[PDB]
């Protein structure tokens, strides 16, 4: 049958995945804690939050993974009542540390670019993350216990959190647990990190346009309302509106740059160049713009604007301080994205089972086999997330990649 065939297959798959996560995660997160400790240049707010997150994932890896490997392979629980109050507690405490750290990471990225304006603040965050994650994981250590069954010369030890619990709170917890796990440990971080991501990019966008105009125009705080009025007029002009809509945020700022210098009527005169921008022919747009009277009178500014068009980034206008903040923000929301994709299949599987289990035998069989396969994939991706950040940091962050190579290769 599907259920017995599927569980046997994933006995092999999960054992290899969990052995991979154990080895990769022990090496990766230990090295991650090493490079943040040894490299004094690496000690900053976001990195220290990444360190606690790596310590939390290391705790789950060394405490829970070897047991979870055996648990999957044997029907009996031999590790005692203590280990099975501990393993689910560590599992929810560690994931909670990741969940709250990721939220603190995304809020810190917003505050970094925030218009309103702190080393002690990261220390308060660290305490709050671990205290709150551990408190919210305590009901796991409360509800879970061993059930021993003996019938006809055969005994079995299962550790479970029974749907029926002693106290009112533990009863409510056991019943609400599945939705609680979905809400706080998936919906809460994804919503908060997305909310502060979008606010951050908007604020980073204004800071970049402001910096661009500061370099090109050359002490005016009216730049922001001036920009807003400028895009209003660009949306007013039938010659400038179509190309402006086609452009991304960065190239729209390059168009605004030309509008600041020449006005809307002057920018409209580049009908051929504007068309080619709308066609997304950046290099052709760069060349035709380069052979212009605007280029001739102001080549330095023309060079930067046409490079901004062609490139689509802020390279020509971004200072060292702002290039630092974009790489850090890119690192933070890479980990956020990695968390979402790793925890998406499992939370999807649990919610589909929670919502679509009609208990009719005909519909159940095929839906069960699919949901079971999805659940197994889900817990594999979640295990991978506990070892994925060292690899992710290596690939997405030039600083982390160099720190890893210094610590490991030579
Ligand atoms: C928030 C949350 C939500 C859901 C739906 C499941 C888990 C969970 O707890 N899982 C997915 C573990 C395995 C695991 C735990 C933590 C990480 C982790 C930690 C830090 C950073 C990133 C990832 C990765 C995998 C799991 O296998 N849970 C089992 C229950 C279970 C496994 N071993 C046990 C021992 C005793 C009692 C229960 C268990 C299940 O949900 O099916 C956690
Ligand atoms: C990068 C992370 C990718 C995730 C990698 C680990 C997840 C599971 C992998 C393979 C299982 C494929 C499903 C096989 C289902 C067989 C079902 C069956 O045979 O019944
Ligand atoms: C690196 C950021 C700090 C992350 C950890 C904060 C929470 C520690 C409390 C319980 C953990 C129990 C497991 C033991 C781990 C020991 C961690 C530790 O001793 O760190 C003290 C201090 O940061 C060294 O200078
Ligand atoms: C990954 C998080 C690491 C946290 C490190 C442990 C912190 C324990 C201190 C207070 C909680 C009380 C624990 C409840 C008892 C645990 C289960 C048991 O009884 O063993
Ligand atoms: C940064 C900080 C983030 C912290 C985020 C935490 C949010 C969820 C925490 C607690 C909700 C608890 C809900 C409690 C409902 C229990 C039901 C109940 O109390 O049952 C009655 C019983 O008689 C009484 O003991
Ligand atoms: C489900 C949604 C809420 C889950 C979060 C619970 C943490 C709330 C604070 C947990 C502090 C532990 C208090 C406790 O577990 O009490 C047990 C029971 O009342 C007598 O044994
Ligand atoms: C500072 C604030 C931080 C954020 C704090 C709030 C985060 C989300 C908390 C609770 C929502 C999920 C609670 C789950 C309640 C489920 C109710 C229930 O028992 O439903 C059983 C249902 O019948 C089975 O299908
Ligand atoms: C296996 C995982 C592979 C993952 C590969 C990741 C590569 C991304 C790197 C940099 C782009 C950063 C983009 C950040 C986008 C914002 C993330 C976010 O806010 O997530 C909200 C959540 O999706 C609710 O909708
Ligand atoms: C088995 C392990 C499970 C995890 C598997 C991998 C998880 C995340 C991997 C990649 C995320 C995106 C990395 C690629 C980002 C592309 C942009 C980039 O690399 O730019 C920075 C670079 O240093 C130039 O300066």
């Amino acid at each position: 049958q599907g259920p017995i065939e599927i569980k046997e297959t994933f006995k092999y798959i999960n054992t290899v995945v969990s052995c991979l996560v154990f080895v990769l995660g022990i090496i990766g997160n230990s090295t991650l804690l090493y490079i943040i400790y040894k490299n004094k240049c690496m000690r900053n707010g976001p990195n220290i939050l990444i360190a606690s997150l790596a310590l939390g994932d290391l705790l789950h890896i060394v405490i829970d993974i070897p047991i979870n490997v055996y648990k999957l392979l044997a029907e009996d629980w031999p590790f005692g009542a203590e280990m099975c109050k501990l393993v689910p507690f560590i599992q929810k405490a560690s994931v909670g540390i990741t969940v709250l750290s990721l939220c603190a990471l995304s809020i810190d990225r917003y505050r970094a670019v925030a218009s309103w304006s702190v080393p002690k603040w990261t220390a308060v965050e660290i305490v709050l993350i671990w205290v709150v994650s551990v408190v919210l994981a305590v009901p796991e250590a409360i509800g879970f216990d061993i059930i021993t069954m003996d019938y006809k010369g055969s005994y079995l030890r299962i550790c479970l959190l029974h749907p029926v619990q002693k106290t009112a709170f533990m009863q409510f917890y056991a019943t609400a647990k599945d939705w609680w796990l979905f809400s706080f440990y998936f919906c809460l971080p994804l919503a908060i990190t997305a909310f502060f991501y979008t606010l951050m990019t908007c604020e980073m966008l204004r800071k970049n346009i402001f910096e661009m105009l500061r370099i090109d125009e050359g002490a005016e705080k009216l730049f922001n309302q001036d920009v807003d009025a400028a895009v209003r007029g660009i949306l007013r002009n039938a010659k400038l509106k179509p190309v402006y809509d086609s452009l991304d945020a960065v190239r729209r700022a390059a168009l605004i740059n030309m509008v600041f210098q020449m006005g809307e009527t002057g920018v409209a005169g580049f009908t051929n160049s504007l068309r080619m921008l709308q066609q997304k022919r950046w290099d052709e747009a760069a060349v035709n713009l380069a052979k212009s009277r605007w280029y001739n009178q102001t080549p330095n500014r023309a060079k930067r604007v046409i490079t901004t068009f062609r490139t689509g980034t802020w390279d020509a206008y971004l200072n060292d301080h702002l290039k630092q903040r974009r790489e850090v923000a890119k690192t933070v929301f890479c980990l956020v994205l990695v968390f979402a994709l790793c925890w998406l299949p499992l939370h999807l599987a649990r919610i589909l089972k929670l919502t679509l289990y009609n208990q009719n035998d005909p519909n159940r069989c095929e839906l069960l086999s699919f949901l079971l396969v999805l659940d197994y994939i889900g817990i594999n991706m979640a295990s991978l997330n506990s070892c994925a950040n060292p690899i992710a940091l290596y690939l997405v962050s030039k600083r982390f990649k160099n720190a890893f190579k210094s610590a490991l290769c030579c």
